[PDB]
């Protein structure tokens, strides 16, 4: 879990061992390099390091360990200015939409999240709202069966996503479900009016339970997340994103990208994907994360 990042950032500890006032510029240049090699973006590394330099000059930081602590809390302040928990409220069912470009991990993140909720006694219905392919619903159907979830699939091939999602949330209300988890399409052709279809899913579920969707989670591959930020912002601006799922961070040496996307999007990360097994979805805790990568 970011163990590669922790190993790379550990050179900051060795550096700070021998810091003194005179060695400040050397230490920071080389702190900056360690943050940059991890995926801390240029804009925030400069702010972190310039904040450290201001606080060393004004005497607020007088030892290697104080500098290390201030680094950690400067990063924490950029992660957590925002709640990272799912807020499902009390009206039933709660509705969670998983959105994002195909390839990124929506369907697998959905099933892993369903497995967590079922471990918690939550009764979960899955909605196969990616109607592009038959194989998308069959893939989701595989997840519904090894997690104990019933699943609502489309009736015909030309079915709208909103149609399936509305049927599914209607069904979830009636059968006594706590949560309906909605898979959606992420067609990268995007001459497909993806945004439009997502807005129609949003309205369709809101007419069945006012307040739904309680969460719209944007799935972003953690390795290529810094690239598609324009696409992320479009999801957030047009649909409205309540949280991020950063996937494929298995043993990431790129832990800074978490900080960077959060800083740049202003959307909390709620879960990290760290592998392909059903349990490889971990809730995101900013303090635990900052401890994870800086020990
Ligand atoms: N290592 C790692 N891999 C992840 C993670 N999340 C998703 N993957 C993988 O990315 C691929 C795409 O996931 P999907 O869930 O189908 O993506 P999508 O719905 O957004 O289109 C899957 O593997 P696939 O090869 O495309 O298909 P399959 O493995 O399910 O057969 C899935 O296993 C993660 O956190 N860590
Ligand atoms: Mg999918």
């Amino acid at each position: 879990g970011f163990s590669k990042t922790r190993e790379n950032l550990a050179v900051i500890d060795e550096l700070l061992l021998f810091w003194n006032l005179a060695e400040t510029d050397r230490v920071l240049d080389e702190l900056e390099e360690a943050l940059l090699v991890s995926d801390f973006g240029p804009k925030i590394t400069v702010r972190i390091v310039e904040r450290l330099r201001e606080d060393i000059m004004s005497g607020k930081l007088k030892s290697g360990s104080e500098i290390k602590d201030a680094l950690k809390e400067s990063v924490l302040e950029m992660l957590a200015k925002s709640k990272t928990e799912l807020q499902l409220g009390f009206r039933k069912p709660a509705v969670i939409m998983i959105v994002g470009v195909n390839g990124g991990g929506k369907t697998t993140s959905l099933g892993k999240l369903a497995h967590r909720l079922k471990n918690e006694g939550t009764k979960v219905l899955m909605a196969a709202g990616d109607t592009f392919r038959a194989a998308a619903s069959d893939q989701l159907e595989i997840w519904a069966e090894r997690t104990g979830c019933e699943i609502v699939v489309a009736e015909g091939d030309k079915a709208k996503a909103a149609t399936v999602l509305s049927k599914a949330v209607k069904r979830g209300k009636e059968e006594g479900y706590d949560v309906v988890l909605c898979d959606t399409s992420g067609r990268l052709h995007t001459n497909y009016s993806l945004m439009e279809e997502l807005i129609a899913c949003k309205k369709a579920v809101g007419k069945i339970v006012s307040g739904a969707p309680n969460e719209i989670l944007l799935v972003l591959d953690g390795n290529t997340g810094l690239n598609m930020l324009p696409q992320a912002r479009e999801f957030n601006e047009v649909v409205g994103i309540t949280g991020l799922i950063l996937t494929k961070l298995d043993g990431s040496a790129r832990g800074g990208c978490v900080v960077s996307v959060v800083e740049e999007l202003g959307i909390p990360v709620k879960f990290i994907g760290v592998g392909e097994a059903v349990e490889d979805l971990q809730p995101f805790d900013p303090e635990a994360f900052v401890n994870a990568i800086f020990s």
